[PDB]
């Protein structure tokens, strides 16, 4: 049957600078670049193994995430422990991303955060 | 340290049809459903363990799901065995959902196929390490 995510392929304004980011703030490890037809991307994965494509579309305008659109609301990261995101707060509040400070829910704990393209992403400890 | 996916959320313009569509389609399992500031939700699990959470805007539904935009270019899911597809391209077929047959490619085979709202996933299956091209 169907087990889980083979990998989420993002849409980013700009390779380099999201290839960046992915790289400091959640340890992303580019293992190829490549180019499309109308598009540039590159492959990589995260600590666990999870596959994360960083892939930027020609011409595409200056246009940020917009959660009303149809797609991605929000993609949520699982971490091991506090220490996860002590260290994500960490690492987004020296590159001046924004963020808000770990809040404890009754399901966990979420740290919910905005990457280079304003793209919505959280990483929970949970229960 | 980082573990994987915990769950994705992804906007629907129309809740109902969505849970619909993705029980319909990939078993998803409805959990619960509910309201927030702006948005209606239902939260369910997918067979495999992923949590798949379908979310309506209240000022939603004006835009289309657009792959040049930031967010989701597409998501893409394991599946065990051929069967898996064959039944996935049944369902879809049988719903009369977009999609394109299962290709066979160097290192597995993919079913490419939309959700309600045009919304891009992508099934599984690898070659590598495997016996599925030894039948």
């Amino acid at each position: 049957s169907l087990s889980g995510v083979s990998h989420v392929s993002l849409t980013v304004r700009d390779l380099d600078i999201s290839c960046r980011w992915y790289t400091e703030i959640l340890d992303w490890k580019e293992l190829v670049r490549g180019r499309g037809d109308t598009t540039s991307f590159a492959h990589g994965v995260l600590p666990g193994g999870l596959s994360i494509v960083l892939r930027e579309h020609d011409g595409g305008g200056t246009d940020l995430f917009d959660e009303t659109r149809p797609g991605l609301d929000h993609l949520s990261f699982s971490v091991e422990s506090m220490t996860d995101l002590d260290v994500l707060e960490e690492r987004l509040a020296k590159a001046g991303a924004a963020f808000t400070p770990t809040q404890e829910l009754p399901f966990g704990w979420i740290l919910a955060f905005r990457d280079a393209d304003n793209i919505a992403l959280e990483a929970m400890l949970g229960r």
